[PDB]
């Protein structure tokens, strides 16, 4: 039963907050959750149980405690998050974006196959592993408004289709750099999500026909018709994808 004393804070890596750890010449990523929100605003033992169960999702090494704080000692991936990588490139090329989205989709499919909806999919929580494939973090069982599905907005009873909407938001944001339903106020954002106000580009920048369709099937208002993994795997944009091989590449 190791103790948090052995861990030496190096420098923060995320805004709970995520710090870069040190222990025995090893680097961990330690999330700190003070009892200010853990024991005074409600589902903490929900992110720790979705992270303990593994090959597509960030590895959780230890579950540690404190005077007020809780500590998630997870693996450290120098590759950073897709959020940062995207700011650097401005946006990804069609081939590169499909590469990441397919990896995210396999991770989503893994999660659901094990009775787990993410509910908080966004590039910020998509980590570029040391191997190169995407890993998932910040398990939220209201989150970032820009990625929430209409049913999440309307407080409806929902299913894994929320994750495919979020996936659609990221697929658009990988081709543009900007999320599709982006606006100045949070209320404005909800109107765009509900209106399905996707601002497709025009000219030399205008999105591919296979890219526009792939976003459309993911960003479908009616959750009983919206795209799943089956629809996605068979969609023409993911044609040059070997899911059998990708599953092994891990
Ligand atoms: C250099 C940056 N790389 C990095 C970032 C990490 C962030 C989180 C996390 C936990 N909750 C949200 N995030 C985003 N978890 C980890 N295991 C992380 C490992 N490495």
């Amino acid at each position: 039963p190791p103790s948090i004393e052995e861990f030496s804070i190096v420098k923060p890596i995320s805004r709970g907050k995520v710090y870069l750890g040190q222990k025995g010449g090893k680097l961990y990523a330690v999330k700190v959750v003070k009892k200010a929100d853990m024991i005074n605003k409600n589902q903490v033992q929900a992110e720790r149980d979705a992270l303990a169960l593994s090959p597509f999702i960030v590895h959780l090494y230890y579950s540690l405690q404190s005077a007020n704080n809780v500590y998630l000692v997870m693996e450290y991936l120098i590759g950073g998050d897709v959020k940062s990588l995207l700011h650097i490139y401005g946006y990804f090329d069609e081939e590169m974006a499909v590469k990441y989205i397919s990896e995210v989709a396999l991770a989503l499919d893994y999660l659901h196959r094990h009775g787990i909806i993410h509910r908080d999919l966004k590039p910020d929580n998509m980590l570029i592993s040391n191997e190169g494939h995407i890993k998932l973090t910040d398990f939220g069982l209201l989150g970032t408004p820009d990625y929430l599905a209409p049913e999440l907005l309307l407080g409806r009873a929902h299913g894994p289709a929320v994750d495919w909407w979020a996936l659609g938001v990221c697929l658009f944001e990988f081709l543009t750099g900007i999320p599709p339903f982006n606006d100045e106020t949070p209320q404005q954002v909800f109107q765009n999500i509900l209106k399905r106000d996707i601002p497709w580009p025009e000219g030399e920048e205008k999105l591919s026909d296979n890219a526009q369709s792939a976003v459309e099937i993911l960003l479908t208002i009616d959750d009983t018709k919206r795209a799943g993994m089956k629809e996605l795997k068979r969609h023409p944009l993911f044609s040059d994808v070997d899911w059998e091989n990708l599953q092994h590449q891990t």
